[PDB]
């Protein structure tokens, strides 16, 4: 009933980045530079395949800096994980939320067993509850 | 004495991102949103190894839009390629330089055997002629 910790996430296909500003309605609370990262099950269901389970999709959330006509990635500000068991995580329709402040393995963020996480992602239901799309 | 087209490049390990806005002194010809990818070798010497034959380091350069303060991935505009061969690019410190525009194996933007991609390199000698650093 938890997610595990996706450890060497760092090392697994980056899938895309995208920086959201001051004045964006998502500043709160995952203002920053973020990157997606797959692992090889999660690559299967990006490319149109299914997801298996044991999928992991990692959003990777940075602070930033403006240096003269330049945002400079700063410190980790968390991370937010997606763990495919349709059996276990079914509550949340097949994936488990978790975030880890700063990316730490002991500081778990979620509360509510995702249901916060799900509610934003159900809207992406026809894509199997992914946001992301697998671009060149 | 060309640098290999590097395939398969976005599947390697993702270093580091930077924004580059309009402005920056760099902007022609690398405004817009980069990504650093290493190859296995070339993790050996950002690690603190040196750079073995066969390195490979690529500047994979997307355009932007800024779409209500989110700075959202457009096209790839070009990517950059330092590969080593400590005898083959001798000339220019033993990396090979070339880009690729619109990331395509058909369009080099390199006239002039390196020398100016090398001039800029050249003072970071100290870590190999490299700017990027290994984050966690
Ligand atoms: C809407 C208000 C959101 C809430 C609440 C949560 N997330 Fe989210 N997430 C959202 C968007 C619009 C995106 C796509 C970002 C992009 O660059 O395109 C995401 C992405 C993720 C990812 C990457 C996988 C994907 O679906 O694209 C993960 C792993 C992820 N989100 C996890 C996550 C968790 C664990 C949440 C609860 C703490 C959570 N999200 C809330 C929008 C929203
Ligand atoms: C200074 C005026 C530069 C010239 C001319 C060139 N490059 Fe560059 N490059 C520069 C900086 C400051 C950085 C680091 C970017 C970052 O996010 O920190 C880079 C990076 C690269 C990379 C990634 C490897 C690295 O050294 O960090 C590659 C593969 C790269 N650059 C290639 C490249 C080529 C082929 C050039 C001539 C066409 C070239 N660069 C010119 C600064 C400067
Ligand atoms: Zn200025
Ligand atoms: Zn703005």
């Amino acid at each position: 009933t938890k997610v595990k910790y996706p450890d060497g996430f760092r090392s697994w296909y980056h899938v895309k980045s995208m920086v959201i500003q001051p004045g964006h309605p998502l500043e709160n609370p995952v203002g920053g530079i973020h990157h997606v990262y797959a692992n090889a099950e999660a690559i299967q269901g990006l490319r149109g395949g299914n997801y298996p389970d044991g999928a992991v999709l990692v959003f990777d959330l940075f602070d930033y800096q403006e240096d003269n006509h330049a945002l400079v990635e700063g410190k980790r500000k968390l991370i937010g994980v997606m763990e495919r068991d349709a059996k276990r995580f079914s509550a949340t329709g097949g994936w488990g939320y978790e975030g880890f402040g700063e990316g730490k393995p002991d500081k778990r963020l979620v509360t509510d067993g995702g249901q916060g996480c799900f509610g934003c992602h159900a809207a992406q239901k026809e894509s199997q509850y992914v946001f992301s799309r697998l671009r060149d």
